[PDB]
């Protein structure tokens, strides 16, 4: 492992959106509703390794500084950017529904992630990670 792999949770769109995005009937509340493994493990300017959610499984692409834009659980929506080294994260563009460039933090706390996505301007955050 290049730092880990530690895995459950993201951030609440499920409480950014929820709070403030559009609600509506947890529509975009990719913030919670699934079961996630996180890894990152490659060349060493990068963190990407991951394959587990609800129902698909696959997360590994990544730069010393690049996100993509894609609906992560939904048409397309999404910011390109994480720059930082593997021990923090911060990198970040602006979504694809047109454009929310907010994304910064790593996720890591002893063992405990953190990933606090933003968007235009919502940082919200929800893991409990790694065994």
């Amino acid at each position: 492992a290049f730092d880990g792999t530690w895995k459950v949770d993201r951030n609440e769109n499920y409480e950014k959106f929820m709070e403030k995005m559009g609600i509506n009937v947890v529509k975009r509340k990719l913030g919670a509703h699934a079961n996630l493994k996180l890894t990152i493990t490659q060349e060493g300017n990068k963190f990407t390794v991951k394959e587990s959610s609800n129902f698909r499984n696959i997360d590994v692409v990544f730069e010393l500084g690049v996100d993509f834009a894609y609906s992560l659980a939904d048409g397309t929506e999404l910011t390109g950017t994480w720059t930082m080294e593997g021990n923090k994260l911060v990198g970040k563009f602006k979504r694809v529904d047109n454009g929310k460039e907010l994304i910064a933090v790593r996720e890591i706390s002893g063992n405990e992630l953190i990933q606090t996505y933003t968007y235009e301007g919502v940082e919200a955050k929800r893991i409990f990670k790694k065994e």
